[PDB]
Formats: C-alpha cells, sequence, structure tokens
DNA sequence: TTAAAATTAAA
DNA sequence: TTTAATTTTAA
C-alpha cells in the first residue's frame, strides 16, 4: 500500500488504542464504586440491575412490567 | 505430531463439530417458536424475560427483588 | 387474557424450555470433548480457534487473512 | 435503611451512571473512528482484529499461532 | 438485531 | 472448578 495509507492506519490504530485505554479505566472506577458499594453492605448485584433498570424510559418499563405481569399471570406463576 | 495424535485430533474436531450441527439446529428452533409466537401477537421480549425468570429460584427472585424495590424507592425515579 | 390465549402462552414457553434443556445438554457435552481433549495434551483454546476457522469459507478467511497481514506489516507490528 | 444508607446508595447510583455516561461517550468515538476510517477504504472488521490482536503478548501470540499451524496441517489445511 | 463467543470474576 | 457474568464481536 501507500505510504501516506500506511500513515493513517497507523494514526487510527493508536487513536483506537488510547480510546479504549481511557474505556479501561472507566471500567476500573466502575468496578472501585461497587468494591465501595459492597464494603458499605449493599447487594452489589442489585445495584447493577438498578442502573440497568433506569437506562430505559420508565413509562416504557413500566409498561413492559405489566405485560410481564399479564403474562406471568396468564400462565400461572 | 504422531499418527494417532492427529486421529485423536480428527476426532475431536468432528465430534465439536457434529455437536455445533445440533446446537445450531436447537437455536434455529427456539427462533421458529418465538417467530411465531410474534406473529400470533405475543411480546418477544417479555416472552424471553418469563423464560429467564422461570430459570431463577423462586424464594432467591422474590428476595433480590425486595432488595430492588428498597433500593428503587430510596432514590426514587 | 383467554383461556385460549393462556393455553397458547403456557404451549410456547413449554417448547422454549424444552429446547433450553437440549441445548444446555449440547453444550455441556461440547464441554466434554474439549475436557476430554485437554486431558489428552491438546490446547482447548487453539482447539476452539479451529472450529471457529472452519465455520468460514476458505475463500473469505484467505483473503481476510491476508489484508490482516497487510496492516499487521504496514504499522510494523509484523 | 439509614438515612446514611440512604445517602451512600444515592451516590454510588449516581457516581455509576456518570461513569457509565462516559464510558457510552468513549464508545461512540470508537465507533466514530472505525467509521472514517470506513470512508478511507479501511476494512473496519481487520482493523478490529488489528487491536485486539495487540492487546496479547508478541512471545504467547506466536506460540498459539504455531501450535494453530501444528493443528491445521494435521487434519490438512 | 442477533449472536455465539470468550475471556474473566467469583460463588 | 463449574455455573456466572463480564466483554465484545459477527453477522
Amino acid at each position: 500500500m501507500n505510504s501516506t495509507a500506511q500513515g493513517q492506519l497507523k494514526s487510527i490504530i493508536e487513536r483506537v488504542e488510547r480510546l479504549e485505554v481511557e474505556k479501561a479505566e472507566i471500567m476500573e472506577q466502575i468496578k472501585e464504586v461497587y468494591a465501595e458499594a459492597k464494603g458499605n453492605g449493599f447487594d452489589v448485584k442489585v445495584l447493577k440491575k438498578v442502573v440497568r433498570i433506569r437506562k430505559q424510559d420508565r413509562a416504557k418499563r413500566q409498561e413492559e412490567d405489566a405485560i410481564l405481569d399479564l403474562y406471568m399471570s396468564a400462565i400461572g406463576e
């Protein structure tokens, strides 16, 4: 390939790798918060579901919760 | 490697690949059930949720849901 | 929902769950193949890679690999 | 739960969610880098493979690749 | 979307 | 040390 093209490839790779280093740091910071929470006596598993739950629109989730209750009711569970 | 060594290797590969084919068939059959369910007016997302839930122990389930409600009401939404 | 709709739902759930039990069994058997292989001196990680590779069309993988080497060479990685 | 426990939970959730926002922001930046690369005639799929490969130790990578060559050849490849 | 796929943490 | 769960990719 070209010399310039080789330059772009190298820049792209280095750029992605810098971003993935930042991502890794953030992931470590998240695990540190949960570590702190666990030390406080909180249930990490539930805490994570709390975060996940809050990511979706309230109205939509509650609607889906209602459908779930309808289904669980139908199959007798 | 030996003739017996490669003989074993060829056996392992053959065994894994035959099981992969069967696993693929089952996975396709599972999607067909959901496709049919969707066509019948059911919510596939909720359906998969129902399946997931029924895999969990009843006790632990309501136990983690109780903690969830505690956390959720504590932080509100 | 209707008593009939209830029937459809239950049958659907039963179908998925029986199929998932089947899937778990197959996945367990696959694991048993790898564990037996591992006990015989084979590299499990490499074995799975072989299986993965053999899933792709020879033509495709050969070209993707060619491109890969081109990139790895360009950045002085290889 | 105590008011202190309530305060802990509130900040724990808020800290995680802010980190999630940042992590998600980096993830879209990475997709943008790859999106731009695609426009520059680069193979995104191969690009990602280069990154993953560079995350492994050169010495170990060459070793696994050597074994791979042995296996493939043994079964005909 | 769907996936299958995997390395990894921890029960 | 085996079910989990975390991550990422294919497709």
